[PDB]
RNA sequence: ACACAGAGACGCCCAG
RNA sequence: CUGGGCGGUCUUUGUGU
RNA sequence: ACAC
RNA sequence: CACAGA
């Protein structure tokens, strides 16, 4: 621990060397902590140290025995002394040894240690310490140190001899030190020992005087006061509250913490278990009696074959048992017409007979020609002479027309449910609805599917290049690819040109077209007998309209003429058509809202498909070849999972994984996938979901017979064998991998009816009637045979001692009282409005408990800040003063008073539950507690985002410290199930109290008591009609049981009669008690750690085996990673074998802590460990790329037309940091374009031929043009780079110079009319003068709230925010979005800071005449603050601009890698608004003293030269009228660096390798 | 056609 | 069985990061 | 965007 | 004047 040492190793080049920093965590094992005796005197800090416990843990070594004094007058830096001595030995210095005199006042600062080498180089140290948890904390430490003397050193490094200097920084603090200086783990593991004993010195020295600290702020004094005094004064009527909520004794809490555990009842226990479970594993593996591995093997298939052939033949018996069937997959045609211009061509002539006599259909349709053809056109085809007239110079009018049909075509359309409410009494129609409740055998014959996903035509080309849809995307994108010229980009271009001219995407496109069709005429409306006729718009296809409500169905029926149809994709999966002489028709298929999404993103959809498996396979962007027949499966299923778009077929495609992460397990053990026939069956609707859940079991059977192979190539691991799911075919890893995620294609945002709501109540509800009898083993006494809801006391507190011990051994032994005042503190600083959110609220309560008087009205939910703001204007401010009444009102009731709904997820069935204000206020209080009792834990992922990352990646090298190298590495992958509804909470209350300074134990204990009486309100709808029917008759228990529980037939425990709510005592809900249910999860994994510990010493036969032993755990997630090293190939295998029965036994221990184990954990494999989706095959982390390439469309309603693309630029860089590479991300981005510019009205208006044509020569953002990327670096720099680089080289700086001099000399559309916004703002009642009163006394932007008016007006201005503008718009935005297209670019629409968009840009380009000057850089400075990085960046990658390179034989080390792009320029120290308040107002908001911040200041000055001292006088120099803009700017000048994270081989030269790997996998390029 | 181990939707409101 | 109306219409969005 |  | 910094 020298500091020339540390020095010597420093490449000292040229002047000021800044070396990049770079982060330690605490991986290595630490020692025991020493005795530390402190008694503070006037005289001084005395302080007696015992001796570090000597073992092979030689850390520890600078710890000395003996008395040490420290003054009085200098005990306030113990923590910054103590550390650093060592490293101290020759004093400090000033700026004035080893540099000049500048004479400039900065002569005489002092930083640390100033050391000069023997060659003659400065290097200057300095140090710090931080007690803050997250990294967030070193980081601005470590800024504000090199900030502090940047300036003075880079002055000074002129005046001297050529000189050599490096600036060095160490910051240190509990859990890791940031250091740019080199270092070895060690070093940083003595700093960490070394503060942690100086920490635990200055809280024991500043408990017992009170004048060692310095001094407080007012704001801080006041908080802790004001939560102390309320913890103090609260009293809860603990009497009240055992006689209210069950189970609520405090006696419980106090012989919990009083009695300690029975370490013989435990170890008894943990006996019985270990044989239990020995017997369990040779049972169900065979090891017993003496079978080799193959002949093992040959049993577990024989096993998974029986257990199939009974599911299959459980099912068959539940169905119609037909063998056959005449449904098809995709209910849309085949067809595949070319593209040609407009125009109504019908007159056939011949067909208005041939027509009259086919059917039903055929009956229709000739009366739709026939009164076209006789009639006007209007809405047919839209007209453009009109709307150009009122663009330049809404309601849209549609063709309807009523046809004279027969009884007999009437009740056979009414068959496919068209107008089936009025037909509903009779005898086909009664017969078809029983039938279409069946469902199907597992033995139908479904291999149409088979062939088509193997031999279709989807990926070949279509020969429809030169056509008009084709033209204006290819002229779009050449604009906007103008800018950036290259043969890279010309290359990029090319091949997704290509990929625009395969069948599939000729198709989705007019499926397309035909949902936004659909989309805008859902809002219209039709009497009896009518319908409505349209046009497609550059394909001649007619298409028959019937809407009913635009809450409801809408069907739809499509006529093309024969010769039209130039080509079809082929297979046997698209329903039949109806053949009427020369034309073709279909039969009445429906849609709803939720399943237009799908069908609009159809073409981007199918792109996106076709690059991404194209990458994956090794295919080069850039090459033609033929479809390899694995791109094919991949494609097709894609292609169906995406038509069919049903839940149950996602979830048979999802639950694959878990059966194929079967094949990695290990001996002894066997791979038994046949776990996962428990949520296999259930009913089959459909011949696709019949076919996937056939490949499924072939898929389990296949695994259970042989295992993936394991090879060492080359000492790196890789697995061999592995294949696709679905199709049985053998890929990569990679590939397999990204297959099982295949499913999320399914529209997540799915409307739920009202027939399937008894499966979220039914569970909710299934564990409720489970409740014991007995409250004994509910927290008072042990059991080693616990039931469903149970639990020991011993081991829950033998759990929480061992989690104790981890804390105290990382934090020192005085954690307890820095966590009581860092508690006091974020409850004493919290007031109201942060509460006001934009957060729904339950109204349910005591009015709303009887359905005999709820009839009439309509349940509604409401948002928290109108509470809130009831709150304020009655004359609350503070937290501390709403949670005194806010209990007094809950424990008035009994209830908690809980509203549900329907999560939309790609997982199962979750459910949501919704709070009222009194609870949420409760509940704050208690999260806040847990959490921050969670932020010390030192292996939970919840509180500390870092340790999901850090925890295994360091396993590696702590296993290789204290075992050397080849050693074996055997994991095990958890999860739990019924995790809610699992848990009784009194468990949750005695182990949080566990942890708390004792003032807070009432409290948490009533608060959590709250949990053991909820009333959760049903739908009123689906009570109604409940209501309606007495009996149930249904095959499920649950339909009988809620129906006679609510008629008052049988008695359940979790409802009454005629009452409108569900009751429930057990079980917490889904995210209310996140933090306290992750810190019991992290006290279970620390016993698991001691007891493996534990084991492992003392080993079989009582020789010890060697290993480390690693927990990580989130939720419900955990995981528990083992390294073991043998001695030979004797003691390997029983070895293995003893590591494969500890983690055995987990699933057996669980029960004890209440917690049970699921069927998706994944037990003893070797190389491999899964924690949150994230896949660690040895040294080849793998992402699912493919979860968020299928969701580069979501996009938000936004307000105006330039923030879209800034959406889309966030879902580029989450599908580029999710591992693809460049070229992807490009072809990614093209295919964003066209989704923007179908929104804007490409398939739709007529007039945007012309907006094109007059866009093409005025390319802005805002009038709807798109800006792209460089495909070097696709997805790296965002909106506001792009947006830099076009102003410079396009006429945009141009048209902005006119508008900054017309200045100093955005063209929003609305939605509702703003109509929810508006009603809102008027129930508030607040003042509408708020702005003047703010500029009257700007102290309210500032300076946080310190009486009701200024509250008031912190809330109004609070609620004209953009951010709080748009949170009233409800789902399906795409429908909604798109509905738009038909009117925008006609009609008033925009209200520019109304017009139309042609009008708009009209007026720009006859401004374009006067335009004058481009940008000028002062005020490039004002609008883009980082316009150096810029200039830097784009210069960089000017060297590569073509496409020559090598494909190389890649390497195998795959990582995170963090890249910094853009980094922040060198300004005033500090931020804007801290200095700007701290000069204004008396406020010490920033971190320099009386004599600083003159010189900030004064450099603010350069920037503006009218800003001054006072507010009032600044404001009316600027070019800002208010200061609530004022505060806008101020906060915005404050410029934010870029980052990003990537996939890759682990490394300004970070950006050229990374621009020259990853292009394309496998590729150098140049 | 949608939803469902048969709880729903297939239009609603007003005036005649 | 005639006429007139029906959109940011609610369903619908909880806790954390 | 991820989990609960 | 210069120090330390949840
Ligand atoms: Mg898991």
């Amino acid at each position: 621990m020298n500091l020339e040492v540390l020095c010597g190793r420093i490449n000292v080049e040229n002047g000021l060397s800044l070396g990049e920093p770079g982060l330690y965590d605490q991986i290595y094992d630490r020692p025991g902590l020493p005795d530390l005796d402190v008694t503070v005197d006037a005289t001084g800090v005395t302080v007696d140290i015992g001796a570090v416990p000597d073992s092979a843990s030689q850390l520890g070594s600078s710890i000395n025995a003996g008395l040490i004094t420290i003054q009085l007058s200098e005990a306030y830096k113990i923590n910054h002394d103590f550390t650093f001595s060592g490293l101290s030995k020759t004093t400090d210095r000033r700026l004035s040894e080893v540099f000049p005199i500048t004479h400039d006042g900065s002569d005489g600062m002092t930083p640390a240690v100033i050391h000069t080498r023997l060659d003659g180089t400065i290097v200057v140290v300095e140090f710090s310490t931080t007690r803050s948890h997250n990294i967030g904390g070193l980081e601005a430490a470590y800024r504000t140190k090199i900030e502090k003397y940047r300036d003075p050193i880079s002055r000074r490094v002129d005046i001297m001899e050529n000189p050599r200097v490096f600036f060095g920084v160490i910051v240190v603090s509990s859990g890791g030190v940031l250091s740019n200086m080199p270092l070895t783990q060690d070093e940083a593991e003595e700093l960490m020992y070394r503060f942690c004993i100086a920490n635990e010195i200055y809280t024991k020295a500043r408990s017992m005087d009170a004048d060692i600290e310095l001094q407080k702020s007012e704001e801080e004094l006041e908080a802790i006061s004001r939560a102390l005094s309320f913890f103090s004064l609260f009293e809860p009527n603990i009497e009240r509250v055992e006689g209210t909520f069950p189970n609520s004794e405090i006696k419980m809490l106090e012989q919990f913490l009083s009695t300690p555990a029975d370490v013989d009842f435990i170890t008894k226990t943990l006996k019985a278990k270990e044989v239990e479970a020995y017997a369990d594993l040779c049972d169900s593996h065979y090891l017993k009696p003496e079978k080799t591995i193959q002949e093992r093997l040959e049993i577990n298939r024989c096993e998974a074959i029986d257990k199939t052939q009974d599911l299959l033949a459980g099912l068959h018996a539940r169905s119609n048992k037909q063998t056959s069937l005449n449904r098809g997959t995709v209910k849309l045609p085949p067809w595949l017409p070319k593209p040609s211009s407009e125009s109504i061509d019908i007159k056939t002539d011949s067909g208005f007979g041939s027509l009259m006599d086919h059917g039903a259909y055929g009956e229709l349709w000739a009366k739709c020609l026939l009164d076209v053809s006789l009639g006007n056109v209007e809405g047919v085809v839209s007209d453009p002479a009109k709307e150009l007239d009122i663009a330049i110079s809404a309601k849209i009018t549609y063709r309807r027309f009523k046809p004279a049909l027969s009884s007999s075509a009437r009740q056979e359309f009414s068959l496919q449910g068209v107008e089936g409410k009025k037909w509903k009494r009779m005898a086909a129609n009664q017969k078809k609805e029983k039938e279409s409740h069946e469902t199907l055998s597992p033995f139908l014959d479904v291999e149409d599917i088979g062939d088509f996903l193997t031999f279709n035509n989807l990926l070949t080309d279509s020969r429809y290049g030169d056509e008009s849809i084709q033209r204006a995307v290819s002229i779009l994108l050449e604009k906007a690819s103008a800018m950036q010229d290259t043969e890279l980009t010309h290359a990029l271009n090319d091949s997704f040109k290509r990929n625009l001219s395969s069948n599939v995407v000729q198709w989705s496109l007019w499926v397309s077209c035909l949902a936004q069709e659909l989309a805008s005429a859902l809002k219209q409306h039709c009497r009896a007998g009518e319908f409505i006729i349209k046009k497609l718009k550059f394909w001649p296809i007619y298409v028959i309209i019937k809407p009913t409500k635009s809450s409801s169905h809408i069907f739809y029926s499509l006529g093309i003429r024969k010769a039209d149809v130039t080509r079809r994709l082929t297979g046997r999966v698209f329903s039949d058509t109806i053949d009427a002489g020369e034309w073709e028709l279909t039969e009445f298929k429906s849609l709803k809202t939720c399943k237009l999404t799908n069908l609009v993103n159809l073409p981007c959809t199918m792109l996106n498909s076709i690059a991404f498996w194209r990458e994956k396979l090794g295919v080069a962007p850039w090459l033609v070849r033929k479809p390899c027949s694995e791109l094919r499966e991949q494609v097709g299923l894609t292609f169906l999972i995406s038509l069919e778009d049903k839940s149950k077929t996602e979830e048979i495609i999802t639950l694959t994984r878990y059966t194929q992460m079967e094949g990695f397990v290990s001996p002894p053990m066997l791979p038994k996938p046949q776990k996962m026939l428990g949520k296999l069956d259930g009913p089959l609707r459909t011949k696709l979901q019949v076919y996937l859940l056939r490949k499924h079991l072939d898929c389990m059977v296949r695994i259970a017979s042989q295992p993936f192979s394991l090879i060492p190539r080359e000492g790196r691991v890789e697995w061999g064998g592995t294949f696709h799911a679905i199709s049985g075919r053998s890929t990569n890893l990679e590939n397999m991998v990204n297959s099982w995620y295949i499913g999320y294609y399914k529209n997540k945002e799915e409307s739920t009816e009202l027939n399937a709501l008894g499966e979220m109540y039914k569970k909710i509800v299934e564990m409720e009637e489970d409740k014991p009898s007995s409250p004994e083993f509910l927290g008072w006494g042990d059991t080693d045979s616990p039931k469903k809801h149970e639990f020991s006391r011993s081991f829950l507190r033998a759990a929480c001692s061992s989690l104790e011990r981890e804390i105290a051994q990382r934090h020192g032994r005085q954690w307890k009282q820095n966590l009581e005042e860092r508690v006091l503190r974020e409850i004493g600083t919290k007031n109201i409005l942060d509460l006001a959110s934009m957060k729904a609220t339950s109204n349910f309560s005591k009015d709303w408990e009887l359905y005999s008087e709820v009839q009439t009205k309509e349940y509604h939910r409401s948002k928290l800040l109108e509470k809130m703001a009831t709150l304020i204007e009655k004359g609350v401010m503070w937290y501390i003063d709403a949670v005194g009444q806010a209990w007094k009102a809950v424990l008035d009731d009994g209830c908690m008073r809980i509203c549900l709904f329907k999560k939309n997820q790609h997982g199962g069935l979750r459910e949501i539950y919704v709070m009222d204000a009194n609870a949420r206020l409760v509940q704050f209080g208690v999260e806040t507690m847990a959490r921050c009792v969670c932020e010390l834990s030192p292996h939970e992922t919840v509180a500390n985002p870092r340790l999901k990352n850090s925890i295994i990646e360091n396993h590696g090298l702590k296993s290789a410290r204290s075992l050397g190298p080849g050693s074996i590495n055997i994991n095990s992958s958890n999860d739990a199930k019924k995790w809610n509804q699992g848990h009784y909470t009194t468990k949750l209350a005695l182990v949080l109290c566990w942890f708390m300074p004792a003032k807070f134990h009432r409290f948490i204990w009533a608060a959590i008591s709250m949990f053991r009486r909820k009333k959760m309100m049903v739908d009123l709808r689906f009570l109604a009609h409940l209501s309606s029917k007495s009996e149930s008759r249904s095959s499920d228990p649950f339909r009988e049981a809620m129906t006679d529980a609510f008629h008052g037939n049988r008695d359940v425990s979790w409802m009454d009669k005629g009452r409108t709510y569900i009751k429930t005592e057990t079980g917490m809900m889904q995210g209310i008690l996140h933090f306290t249910s992750s810190l019991l999860h992290s006290c279970v994994q620390s016993f698991y750690k001691s007891y493996f510990v534990s084991k492992l010493k003392e080993g079989y036969m009582g020789e010890s085996i060697s290993g480390v032993v690693d927990v990580i755990e989130g939720s419900d997630d955990s995981a528990i990673m083992i390294s073991i090293r043998p001695k030979s190939d004797m003691d390997e295998v029983r070895s293995r074998f003893f590591v494969a029965n500890l983690l055995h036994s987990v699933k057996f221990l669980n029960p004890l802590f209440g917690i049970y184990s699921s069927e998706k954990s994944t037990v003893n494999t070797v190389y491999c460990v899964e924690y949150n989706s994230e896949f660690h095959f040895h040294r080849h982390l793998v992402r699912p790329t493919l979860r968020w390439i299928a969701a580069s469309h979501q996009i938000s309603e936004t307000e105006a037309l330039a923030s879209r693309q800034e959406d889309y630029s966030n879902l580029l860089t989450q599908c580029l940091e999710g591992g693809a590479s460049f070229s992807l991300t490009y072809l990614i981005q093209c295919a964003q374009l066209l989704h923007h510019y179908m929104l804007l009205g490409l398939c739709l208006h007529p007039l945007f031929g012309t907006f094109m044509g007059m866009l093409i020569s005025d390319p802005d953002p805002a009038l709807g043009f798109f800006l792209m990327d460089n495909p070097a670096f696709a997805g790296g720099a965002g909106f506001r780079f792009n947006l830099w680089r076009a102003c410079k080289t396009t006429d945009l700086g141009r048209k902005y110079a006119y508008y900054f001099n017309e200045i100093q000399g955005s063209v929003m559309v609305y939605w509702g009319d703003r109509k929810k916004y508006q009603a809102l703002l008027n129930r508030m009642g607040l003042p509408e003068d708020w702005v003047e009163q703010i500029d009257e006394n700007p102290g309210v932007l500032y300076r946080r709230a310190a009486n009701k008016k200024e509250l008031l007006l912190k809330l109004a201005e609070k609620v004209h925010s953009p951010g709080v503008t748009s949170s009233l718009s409800k789902g399906h935005v795409v429908p909604r979005v798109v509905a738009a297209g038909v009117y925008l670019l006609s009609r008033h629409c925009f209200r520019f800071s109304k017009a139309s968009l042609i009008k708009l840009l009209m007026m720009s380009s006859i401004s374009a005449m006067k335009h004058g000057g481009s940008l000028n850089p002062n005020q490039e400075r004002m609008l883009f603050p980082q316009a150096q990085e810029y200039d830097r960046v784009c210069t960089l990658l000017e060297e590569v601009e073509h496409l020559t390179g090598k494909f190389v034989v890649r390497e195998r080390n795959i990582v995170r890698s963090r890249i910094d792009l853009f980094q922040e320029p060198v300004d005033l120290r500090c931020k804007a608004e801290d200095l700007v308040s701290e000069v204004w107002f008396g406020l010490k908001r920033t971190k320099l003293g009386p004599r600083l911040l003159k010189e900030e200041w004064d450099k603010l000055r350069a920037s503006f030269a009218w800003l001054s001292t006072d507010p009032s006088e600044t404001l009316r120099d600027g070019p800002f009228l208010s200061h609530v803009q004022f505060r806008n700017f101020i906060a915005h000048v404050d410029a934010k660096s870029r980052s990003v994270r990537l996939l890759g081989a682990p490394v300004v030269t970070t950006i050229s390798q990374v621009v020259r790997m990853n292009f394309f996998p496998g590729f150098s390029l140049e």
